[PDB]
């Protein structure tokens, strides 16, 4: 069982919980690769029975009636059919237990406080973008934002499946320049590109919220425009650098991650977007300042009349600071909900220390863990982790084109 | 099974083809990941014969004259003796393979520029102590720092091991107090109790310079006091905070590792003290404002008024900045050889696009690479990272006692 430090205060745990990881992952004891960010009805059967196993723990039944009943029901169901079906509070678990096990979350201290949309009847593709209007108008909530996931029906034989193209629910257009360059957000190039393809009428703007293509099985997908009252959005303003506002940022409200797979006990669910609220370094630091996406802060730091010809003056560090105060004062002026780095890694270790009563440990993938900006500032800098894989789990799976 | 690396910011993929050589093993599994994790007779002649075949390709000699007469020689060397003497050419080369294998010095873009002092014929703490005293005095250079190593004699059985019992050849002492809380550096606390347990009389400051503990084969270690003119230290100031200086803050010019195994072709150096120049960060960030260090991140924004009530304000981060900007400017005001974080990471970036060229590859520790401030600022954050063991190494190595 691996030993874990905190160096900031001497504290030592081991961490049996790795013990039950059953996917692997990309290291070996050659070769660390903990930085890439890209690492049968039996099989389906042994799934099924831990994540059955696990539901059972939950609801302190192990090993009771209703147990071994669902064990036989479910092998029964897999010989029948080749797959099976959870129950609604089965998946309701499942949920919450692949955030609780997703190793870069910072935010899962609210992994139990998560509202699930059962969408698993869905139809259509016109269904779908009803469903996922209804998961964006709750989520949002005016501002005060409630975590969430609607969850699609699941992979099965013989039907393709539920996709959402989109790598979030909410996202600006980036479009490729006459001058080679990117207008808008370069990181949403390729999708913009799809959604042109697929007959939108593309804008000019540097924030315009994308269309969303969603995919029905065995359908291309269907475009469908987000009513404008429905993207809740912040005006970006600094607190105390007025000439911020002219620089016309906005970010949108609502994070939602729709092209990651959700799965529960050997089954599938391709389409199962989910949403919580911003850490405001996501915003301010990475996708503000990152080189790669908007690109702001020399722009920032000569308007705060920085000294940008040589890098010992810190204009970096200063500009980017000041660019993550805008962003927190522009949403809680705004009222919608943020949560700064300090904040957040401070409760991240208070779930450390629950996940270390309740399960003997807890994955974590400290590079992802550990914010963008002020790292050792923050108590996850010098704590110690374990990633490992456990299910039920949020998967990346490719693109559908 | 050559590890696909990419650069997220440019979009650049690359093959780590080295990490095939990795000869010690990692900690990591296919299970879990622990990269986070800060510490994870004639076996001789191989790692003798693969460090002879490495110097003479790196001249451009393999398979020619002297390689395979230095083949024959350490071969009869150890058949004589059971171990061998490097060739003063060897000790040099391999000083600067255990650097330049380092993955966790973001400094190596300067490997093949290191001093080698050989004190193999070093016999007495009092003989060391004069070796570590040129050394200092020869890296410290009056403040235009030079990269140095100084190599005590290696081991061999049947004798105590030569030992530097500091970590650095240069540490402020940790006094505990009526209170348990520490006046000065809380790191170094317990060498800080062994010094005055060998008789040294304590002083009562912040920064007060340790006395050495030099430890000869199989004796008792004696206390060397460091002459006050060795010790280049550089009084802290900030160019535009007029009160920064009334805080008394200083650190010292040179870092000088000296708790560190050298291992080169089987070899084990127990003593091996190599010094650089600081990248501020290391001061600045983890030295001073470390919880667990002198922890003054506190003081600071008190004294710049900053609105420490709460954490959104980002008071933090802003007193931060300012304490790295005063490490800067302090030590380039007293021409002090310094690097920032963002000159220092754009340098290993360089340095691993030469060792791509040169090597196939690089082993580096991206939690250790990336700067503990303004991490995605820096080039080296958007970049995938392969860890492993090469050899000649620097290894960290038991206390002894
Ligand atoms: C409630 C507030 C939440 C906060 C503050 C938060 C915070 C974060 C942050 C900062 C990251 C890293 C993102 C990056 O650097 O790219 C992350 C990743 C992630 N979060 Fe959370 N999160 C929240 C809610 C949720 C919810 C509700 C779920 C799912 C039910 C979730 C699942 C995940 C997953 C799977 C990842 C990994 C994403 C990836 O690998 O690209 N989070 N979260
Ligand atoms: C010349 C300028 C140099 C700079 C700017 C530099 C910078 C750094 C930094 C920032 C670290 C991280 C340590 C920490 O975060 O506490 C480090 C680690 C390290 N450096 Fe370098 N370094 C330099 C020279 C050297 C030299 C000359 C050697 C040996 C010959 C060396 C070998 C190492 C090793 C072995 C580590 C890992 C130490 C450990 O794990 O505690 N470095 N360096
Ligand atoms: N509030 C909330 C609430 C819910 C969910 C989220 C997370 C938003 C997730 C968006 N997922 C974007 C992404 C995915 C993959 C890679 C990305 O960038 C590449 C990259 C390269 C190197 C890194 C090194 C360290 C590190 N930590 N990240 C790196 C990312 C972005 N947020
Ligand atoms: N200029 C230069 C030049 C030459 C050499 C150096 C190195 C200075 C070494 C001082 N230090 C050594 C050390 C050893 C072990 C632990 C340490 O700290 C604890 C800790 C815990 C978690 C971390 C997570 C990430 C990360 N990056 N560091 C961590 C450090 C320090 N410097
Ligand atoms: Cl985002
Ligand atoms: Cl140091
Ligand atoms: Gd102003
Ligand atoms: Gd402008
Ligand atoms: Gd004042
Ligand atoms: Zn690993």
């Amino acid at each position: 069982f691996p030993r874990v430090k905190n160096w900031e205060v001497g504290s030592i745990t081991y961490d049996t919980l790795s013990a039950q990881a059953q996917q692997d992952g990309p290291c070996t004891p050659r070769r660390c690769l903990g930085s890439l960010v890209f690492p049968a009805p039996e099989q389906l059967l042994s799934q099924a029975r831990d994540f059955i196993n696990q539901y059972y723990s939950s609801i302190k039944r192990s090993g009771s009636q209703a147990h071994e009943q669902r064990l036989q029901e479910v092998e029964a169901e897999v010989a029948a059919t080749g797959t099976y079906q959870l129950r609604e509070s089965e998946l309701v678990f499942g949920a919450k237990q692949a955030w609780r096990n997703a190793p870069r979350c910072v935010g899962r201290i609210q992994w139990g406080k998560l509202q699930v949309f059962d969408a698993r009847d869905c139809r259509s593709a016109q269904e779908m973008f009803t469903y996922i209007c209804n998961h964006i108008k709750y989520a949002t909530n005016r501002g005060n934002l409630r975590s969430a996931i609607t969850v699609f029906p699941q992979r099965c034989p013989g039907r393709g499946d539920f996709r959402i193209w989109n790598s979030q629910l909410v996202r600006y257009a980036g479009y490729r320049q006459q001058d080679g360059s990117v207008r808008g957000d370069p990181a949403n190039v390729e999708i913009t590109e799809l959604c042109i393809q697929h007959g939108w009428t593309p804008g000019n703007g540097r924030f315009d919220v994308l269309p969303l293509l969603l995919q029905a099985p065995d359908e291309p997908p269907e475009l469908f425009l987000l009513p404008p009252e429905l993207v809740l959005e912040v005006p970006l303003e600094h607190p105390t650098l007025e000439w911020f506002a002219a620089l016309g940022l906005r970010w949108y409200a609502l994070p939602a991650v729709s092209n990651m797979l959700l799965e529960i006990g050997g089954l599938e669910f391709p389409a199962a977007p989910f949403s919580g609220w911003y850490m405001s370094t996501e915003i301010g630091t990475r996708n503000l300042c990152d080189p790669h996406r908007y690109n702001i802060l020399e722009d920032v730091a000569v308007c705060m009349d920085l000294d940008t010809r040589t890098t010992s003056s810190l204009w970096k560090d200063k500009a980017a600071v000041e660019i993550n105060v805008a962003v927190l004062h522009s949403y809680q002026l705004a009222k919608v909900t943020i949560v700064d780095h300090h904040a957040a890694t401070a409760s991240f270790m208070k779930h450390l220390e629950n996940e270390q009563k309740a399960r003997g440990g807890c994955p974590a993938d400290w590079a992802w863990i550990v914010p963008p900006i002020s790292g050792s500032l923050t108590p996850v800098f010098h704590q110690e982790m374990v990633n490992y894989f456990l299910s039920p789990a949020f998967r990346y799976q490719p693109d559908p084109w």
